[PDB]
DNA sequence: CTGATGAGTCAGCAC
DNA sequence: GTGCTGACTCATCAG
């Protein structure tokens, strides 16, 4: 056990780990203890939907760059396709 | 003891003299805590806009990628007019 | 001050 | 219990 532990600590523990820090505690201290648990961890599950969030536009921003690469040598490709199968036609006659 | 009592609607979109004369009679106290909750109120919107316009943008990188997805293909059919360019009028030179 | 936005708290849903 | 995310509050910054 110990004593009083730290954010950084109560968070990283498994649940069994905690009911035994946790013997010898009021009815309300065992609640309480488990709860400054839970907003610790949905502290960090904010902090994951931050960052994933971003990292779901990045990869779009990333498609979108990429799927405008293609089709900029498609748009090209095709203008080339077209330059050299008019002289290919011109040259009939 | 004093004090007239609005709603959130109300002091959201109540305007700037509108207030002030929603004021008169108010306590200083009275005024501060009126004067932060329509702040507060003021915020719950600008925060709300904020995730909108998170929305508003997400959709609008699809709805982007939606129109080179569907021009990649545009250009990779046009890309089909080839086959019939390059088959039927190069037998002929 | 007004508007915007990261961080954190909270409820509510899903597994 | 765990993880996630919408809505909200709060601090804090540009304009
Ligand atoms: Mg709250």
């Amino acid at each position: 056990m110990g004593t009083s532990l730290t954010d950084e600590e109560l968070v990283t523990m498994s649940v069994r780990e905690l009911n035994q820090h946790l013997r010898g505690l009021s009815k309300e201290e065992i609640i309480q203890l488990k709860q400054r648990r839970r907003t610790l961890k949905n502290r960090g599950y904010a902090a994951s939907c931050r960052v994933k969030r971003v990292t779901q536009k990045e990869e779009l921003e990333k498609q979108k760059a990429e799927l405008q690469q293609e089709v900029e040598k498609l748009a090209s490709e095709n203008a080339s396709m077209k330059l050299e199968l008019d002289a290919l036609r011109s040259k009939y006659e």
